[PDB]
DNA sequence: AAAGCCGGAAGTGAG
DNA sequence: TCTCACTTCCGGCTT
């Protein structure tokens, strides 16, 4: 479960030490913003012990989350996203 | 122009 | 050995 991207994103959003890579913008509405796409892509590649992980490839995994309706693009600003399901709902 | 964002399609490490 | 959750590559379209 820890290897899953939605689990990793939730863990970073709850740890204030990562506020400069990813952060809540409307925590009540599950709206978050990716602050450092290149830096966030390195944390993800390290998290899965992978090599040559890029944000171009990570964002494709986020677009894969578009199709599963886990997250969606929020139109307010660039790199803004919204969780459409809670962690309990994704595991359901 | 260049960089970013998109989705279709095939590839793959790990559990 | 097989499948899952991405991963890898890319043409096409935005910004």
């Amino acid at each position: 479960d820890s290897r899953l991207l939605w689990d990793y994103v939730y863990q970073l959003l709850s740890d204030s030490r990562y506020e400069n890579f990813i952060r809540w913008e409307d925590k009540e509405s599950k709206i978050f913003r990716i602050v450092d796409p290149n830096g966030l892509a390195r944390l993800w590649g390290n998290h899965k012990n992978r090599t040559n992980m890029t944000y171009e490839k990570m964002s494709r995994a986020l677009r894969y989350y578009y199709k599963l309706n886990i997250i969606r693009k929020e139109p307010g600003q660039r790199l803004l996203f919204r969780f459409m399901k809670t962690p309990d709902e994704i595991m359901s």
